[PDB]
């Protein structure tokens, strides 16, 4: 995906951790990260760090598989991804 | 296999050190690698190179070896192996 | 163990930090781990990685040794060893 | 249980604190959950954060013993239970 | 101490976070552990983790340092060491 | 700065979370600290911990900028600075 | 550039982890760095040495791209560059 | 010194990490060891690494900068040091 | 190639470990080097002198296999390649 | 010894890690390794490597030597030594 | 030996150092090969370099010394040696 | 052969070390050289006087065993053969 | 230098890897050692390694170029500095 | 050269491997030095060894081809050059 | 010496080379060894080597030279020279 | 001897270097080679060529010392000693 490793600066800044535990449960119904992916991202402590997490397992599965992140990103948190755009 | 040889270097790119250590528990136990083999790629820092540290063993490790492999690469991260494809 | 080995995927999958220190309480006590090999394990932040460093600190110990984590695990967690089974 | 895993989204969201320290007990009476895998779940502040506590407590715990908690939520907390069908 | 070690697995099960902040207390104006020590026990928020804290720093702290964490559960919470013995 | 490095091993245990969460409040009004910096240091859970936070990345920011941290000192926790000097 | 390279002994000192994660995402995305020598970086435990890793893939990827780095320098961690010039 | 070399096997076993990076604090404020050999001790996750961090750097340094480590542990946690007489 | 010599003395510079391991990848895939020389490259210490054993197979390795390690070089490694020019 | 090289096929797989580091412990104030025949051990990843670096340092250091090894891993690691007889 | 002959030259390739130094483990403790042979192969870099150097050992030792390495070769290693067939 | 002496100057310039411990396998297995013409050339430290051992040992060699040579070189070194002719 | 000569036995011995990180920075920003030189030290695993690495490359570079290494040894690891005079 | 002759003594005690193998890149660049006349010196394990390779060769390839040592040794290693004047 | 001649046999195997290393550090500060008659012993791979290289440099040198090296065979590795007499 | 002349093809053979070195060793700790007739054997490259110079080195001196030669291969390289009966 071209937009989210482009807004990649900011999604590991204004995303948050009640937000990135929200998409990663999205992320697990539809069987994108098992659980122990999930658990590499939300033991994290620093929301930043978390936010690292996620991005870097979804750059790596497909493109495809971005939008389902892109999806659960206009479902939960939508006025970032409002102001994103 | 050519399937794992021609996808080689993606593999050893988005493959993720989150799944490494769940793929290779698999090979462990269908007594592919042992456990000094798998210290060899677990204790690497960087994902990039316990990812060519599983490759590496498994295109040594036969042909029908190399799919115990494939079929724990469709069980865990399967949407890298969706997009693989 | 051919049990601890042959379920060695779903035990570093399905176990969980809190009984993984509550296995390691019994296996302090019974004097098979020591305290440094406590520290290795639980201070590990995901909760498969903490079962990745249980059980091949029991394989390497006997085999008479790997029944005192069995016999923890029929006390601390037996849905899971009623299922395993 | 696939009834779960497909509702984990909405039964990390929709569930409650007030209904989950009452599954939690019906989940310690039936010697499912011990008293440590309690004060896991219900120590956590945000009512989300306990809801994530239990389902992948559950989901570890085999597939018997997930009806043991979905027969603790047709008692408690039955009018998720009919809109969640 | 024999006693701490041999009960720990008890000692960390019905301890109660209620008596380790009163224990603690005790253990802090006799000068066993400093503030940061108990900072390391209090904060966890399961009372089984601070349970696991305490024991911890009492089998660091020679022998008799163990006896005045014995004679403060001797006086707070006397019920269990009761039936400890 | 002499000061704080002087003072650094009592900083560390005499400062408290209360002021350190609102020390950093100043720290990233004034544009030293970043979000990110102000994470590092208010998700530990000791509050020694996030003392040795601030304070190493005092030091690491110039001496012009450890004046910031001390005029944020003098008005939020001024009797610690009082008996400091 | 000649400005790194005399700053480089302060730049391994007083740069701090929580910004050289935050710089190399700002590298990653302008595309000088790619997620391998990430992971170079990110992952060595101390900030110092991770620090080192930045700085020698700057120096050896040219002079232009010695400048994103310091305009990601003058944004991420801004009271150090003014203390550093 | 003839006395952390003598007591060096228990000093890796009781010390814990509570005192290690209260320690260290004091051996950085009297100009023993730089910021980076505080960043070696305190980022390793197991109590008995960071223990084996500092004493390999006290044998090192000196003998008479052995004493300020263990000024430093007459303060901070003396139960011990009363105990390891 | 008459590319690759003139500019061996800082393609053995400023060429870097973290990326002759990416290239020696795809230099691998396409069948140009075998594991073994792979193996020659990749086990040295010193990342220059990794740069000094691609470059003497590359230009053993006629000259139109010199044109796929400089695709694989404006893939990976971009910003040396851009000031290479 | 003829106890260690018999046993040295599995001396160097189910010993592990955790406990070279304190076995070394009691073999250097002991005065059997020196600090730098520490560090040839302790610094190799595989715990295997490790295992064979110390066997191969007590065969070479005498038969009375021998013992000091093999009294510190029936203190240490006792259910290895327990299982090894 | 015919078959380690015939198959030297998949056996320099396909082997690996992981296995080459767990071979030349039992090949030590059955007294095949002294120490200083062990060091003559595990010294050397590359794993097929290794691999030439237990090679060229066996062949030279009988015909009934080439067995303890292929019993030791079926033990570890075992998916070579079924695909080796 | 025509063909090897004819190229002979540029096979003892690009041919490498790598390749020539491959072939002399190769031209082991298929029993053209023995185990003693193998070590002439395989134990001369520059990769050109290796290459000069092998080639003088095929023109001496027949017409026909130069054919399992070049057989050996359109298997290990292609790139170098597809560009010789 | 006559001092570092003399005292090369312990400063080979007591210096310790994470003040030769530091030292080597300080040698490489005022010139003397380019970087190839430092990776000769610094990729060296046993601290005794890097320290024999670092003197032997100053004892060739002149005798005013020893002040140098041993201003930033007064600087950096101070306190071996005064116990070794 | 007159210079070359007369600091021969010391140029093959103080050059250094380090820098040999990048004054003999620069040598090659410049079509000085060819590629088998870099394997003389390159292959030769003391530093000592390759230091006499290079300045046989430089003594023998005229004067004006000593400047371009020279200028390669002002270059890379200028604190000996420095020193050697 | 008598005693290095007829113990040359155990002291070219029992040695090691971690301890050749230190060894030949205490011979140049003695001004026995040069540094280039180090770099004969120290660059030889096997262990055993290098101690054939040090033991042929001390019976060429004396017999009072050879006390040197046994004063530092009587400090650097005693229970060698203690199991040796 | 009548065994060593007998055996002497194979014995150029299959006696390896490693030994040779080995064997030499013992032969001159009993006086029988003395330094210079060892150099004659070491120096050459091809293991079958020092095999070739003990051999003549043997049946020259004498027949009580073959046997000298024939005690040291019956402790090192056993197995060829064995298979050679």
């Amino acid at each position: 995906m071209n937009f989210i490793k482009d807004n990649s600066r900011a999604l590991i800044q204004r995303m948050g951790m009640t937000v990135i535990k929200q998409i990663t449960d999205d992320l697990f119904v539809w069987n994108v990260l098992n659980r122990e992916e999930v658990n590499i991202i939300c033991c994290e402590k620093v929301e930043q760090d978390a936010a690292r997490g996620i991005i870097h397992m979804i750059l790596k599965k497909g493109s495809e598989s971005c939008n389902l992140f892109l999806k659960s990103l206009k479902e939960w948190n939508y006025p970032l991804f409002q102001d994103l755009n």
